[PDB]
């Protein structure tokens, strides 16, 4: 895969999922998140490139967007999204 | 100035601050935010470029980072940051 979707789980979960990938051959991953989890998506990247692989990781690209979603009622609503692709420097 | 710092105020405040700038000669602004407000910084940009100036605005650049801050105790702590620069297409 190589995609880490930020969910409702505590940050450490994702920085671990993230490190596991990298420190395992994978040279590039993509942190994806939407809604309020967007905050956590950046937190995940900073923690990764900061207290775990400082100087060995670079942000290759960052995309922000909106995605229409269908709620339980069947009603449409949109949420913001972020995509942070990073790779071993 | 041309910088819109996302604070604790409701989104509309910032999308208005943002539109006011643009729809007023300013062709490029920078949405800055840190911490949990990062979510709202994207929400602000999407709402702006979506239900207000669709097709007339483009993301010129997005930077994510960390910033060490000094708390009340005088203790140091860092928070994630985001910088979304956008300009009239």
């Amino acid at each position: 895969s190589n995609v880490v979707l930020i969910g409702k789980k505590p940050v450490m979960n994702y920085v671990l999922a993230a490190l596991t990938l990298l420190n395992q051959g994978v040279s590039e991953i993509v942190i994806k998140a939407r809604g309020r989890a967007i905050s956590k998506a950046v937190d995940t990247v900073e923690i990764v490139r900061n207290r775990f692989l400082p100087d060995k990781i670079e942000i290759k690209e960052i995309r922000v967007g909106s995605q229409v979603v269908t709620s339980q009622d069947g009603r449409q609503s949109r949420v913001s999204t972020i995509e942070i692709a990073i790779r071993k420097k």
